[PDB]
Formats: C-alpha cells, sequence, structure tokens
C-alpha cells in the first residue's frame, strides 16, 4: 500500500473501517494504527479534527485532499 490520507490500517484503500478505526484511537483507547495517513489535514497530531475530516470524506462531504487546517 501507499501514505493514503485516511488509510488507517493501512490496506492500500480508505475503508469504512478505517472510520471506526481511528474513532477508536482519537479515543484513546490503545489501537495501533498509522498515525501518518490518519493525519488527513497535517495538522502534526492525530486529533478530533482529522476523525471528522475522514468521515466527511467517506461522507462525499470532502474531495479535495489533503485539507490545509
Ligand atoms: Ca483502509
Ligand atoms: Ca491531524
Amino acid at each position: 500500500s501507499t501514505k493514503l490520507y485516511g488509510d488507517v490500517n493501512d490496506d492500500g484503500k480508505v475503508n469504512s473501517t478505517d472510520a471506526v478505526a481511528l474513532k477508536r484511537y482519537v479515543l484513546r483507547s490503545g489501537i495501533s494504527i498509522n498515525t501518518d495517513n490518519a493525519d488527513l489535514n497535517e495538522d502534526g497530531r492525530v486529533n478530533s479534527t482529522d476523525l471528522g475530516i475522514l468521515k466527511r470524506y467517506i461522507l462525499k462531504e470532502i474531495d479535495t485532499l489533503p485539507y490545509k487546517n
């Protein structure tokens, strides 16, 4: 796979699983994911912002990536 903005599971594609997966990390549950891919805005850290962006991306809310926050 490749560094895809949204691919947290590191599978090479943005699937619904990537959304729920990111939600687990943001909650600080202790889930290992690809923070590099999670960062959709390139803020430097995976925060609630990235989560919303990832979800919105799959919800046909945003097509232009990466985001500039
Ligand atoms: Ca994926
Ligand atoms: Ca981020």
